[PDB]
């Protein structure tokens, strides 16, 4: 019953600004946020999060497979969370997912084993995982819709010193405009091959939002208000 | 409906001999052979096997988190499988676990974080991992009963060397005098409180397994038989 939207975007492409944006405005819209941000700031997985978080950008090769994983693992098992416990009794129930179980593997995991960051057993290991996983443990994730907030990896790496945590300061911009062309891809020229066979069939909202949006975001809501309403 | 019975014991003590041995005297019986044990002898779950297992000997510190959890996981699916497929309308159906999620846990993935192979963050997050793996997919798994095959350390090396297998040839005595004491405070001391309340009230079978019963287990297979009557 409750409709399921990820929300997809590069870094510090206004994810987590648009989603705190669009749950004010509806009682009936609820967000999941993306656990990985939350570890990069006192639960287990906090602490077990910073740990592997500082770890993944140190030694990346060493840490890509544990940090990929339980970063999958965290967002399945908030992302179900949610689904219970959230939006009881409203009418027109909407659970926008910041990121989601696709970006896991298909963008930031993919990305990792192609600047090798992840040995063949590691990425054959982790994608049998997440195929398996994606059964026997998340059947009711899987998406009505998909919002691409879209933008230039030059706009992306504007965004990031606005942000100012001392850990993405260090990030660059050919990773970036990797990070972008399997957004486009996946998204906008739909190409990627993927295993889940209902994603080809699975409708895409691809916002522009170079223009900053913080103050002006009526034509974004109408447009998602729009898209909502055909699903 | 189907009885599940995990077989425990150190390495090379005879499990996989009883196993085998239990399996063709009744049609209510039937075995789920060892992931770690069949990746050493080739499917996609195989290829992976071979690999990670071959590097975990190499380097045990880099690829012992990776190795518990894919180790595990090919278990839980490999049990689920049979669980599922096998035994079906059977009038006195049983299934013979070749060792369990728990034997992962608190036998070799803990002796592995006792060694220093894997840190606190590996070893809690494989903990967190295992926890919830176990739950949100595999809790129709959940043991009847478990069979304790009690061998010596020199009894094991011994048959390690008889059984061939030159990739796990000279085990040092102490790898396995250490596994045998953890098997010994699990199963017959009880003193391993495990994060599984039930497994502390669960009924433990144990069989000197030190004399080759190959040709000679009647005794031994009697004491299964009236062990099932009382689960
Ligand atoms: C060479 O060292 C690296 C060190 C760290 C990274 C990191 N990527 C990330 C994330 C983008 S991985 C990630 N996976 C997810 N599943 C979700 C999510 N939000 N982030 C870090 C937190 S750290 C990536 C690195 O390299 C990427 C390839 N080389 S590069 C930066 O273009 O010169
Ligand atoms: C130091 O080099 C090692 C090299 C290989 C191992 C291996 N352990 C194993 C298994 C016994 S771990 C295992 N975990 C499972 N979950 C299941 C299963 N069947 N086996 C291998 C297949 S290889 C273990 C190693 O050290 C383990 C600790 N030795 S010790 C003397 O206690 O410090
Ligand atoms: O329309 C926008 C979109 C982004 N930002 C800034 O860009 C950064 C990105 O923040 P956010 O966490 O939302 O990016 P995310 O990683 O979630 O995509 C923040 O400092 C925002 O203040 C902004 O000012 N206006
Ligand atoms: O009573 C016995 C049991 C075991 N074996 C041999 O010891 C080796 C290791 O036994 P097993 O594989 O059953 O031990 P596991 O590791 O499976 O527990 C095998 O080659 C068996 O042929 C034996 O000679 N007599």
């Amino acid at each position: 019953r409750i409709k399921k939207i990820s929300i997809e975007g590069n870094i510090a492409a206004g994810k987590s600004t648009f989603v705190n944006i669009l749950k004010q405005l509806s009682e009936d819209w609820e967000v999941v946020p993306e656990p990985v941000a939350r570890w990069s700031n006192l639960t287990m997985e906090q602490k077990n999060g910073g740990n592997v978080l500082q770890m993944m950008y140190e030694k990346p090769e060493r840490w890509s497979f544990t940090f990929q994983t339980y970063a999958c693992l965290s967002r399945i098992r908030a992302q179900l969370a949610s689904l219970n416990g959230k939006l009881k009794d409203a009418e027109k129930p909407v659970l926008f997912f910041e990121r989601s179980v696709y970006s896991d593997r298909y963008i930031f995991a993919s990305n990792l084993y192609e600047s090798e960051s992840m040995n063949e057993t590691e990425w054959t290991i982790y994608q049998d995982w997440h195929d398996w996983m994606n059964n026997q443990f998340g059947q009711s994730l899987e998406l009505d819709g998909i919002i691409y907030l879209q933008a230039t990896p030059e706009t992306c790496l504007h965004r990031i010193y606005l942000r100012g945590r001392n850990e993405e300061q260090g990030i660059p911009l050919e990773y970036l405009e990797k990070l972008h062309y399997k957004h486009e891809s996946w998204l906008l020229h739909r190409t990627l091959k993927t295993n889940f066979d209902y994603l080809q069939e699975v409708p895409i909202l691809t916002l522009d939002v170079n223009e900053d949006f913080k103050d002006k975001y009526e034509s974004l809501v109408e447009k998602v208000k729009e898209f909502l309403s055909t699903l």
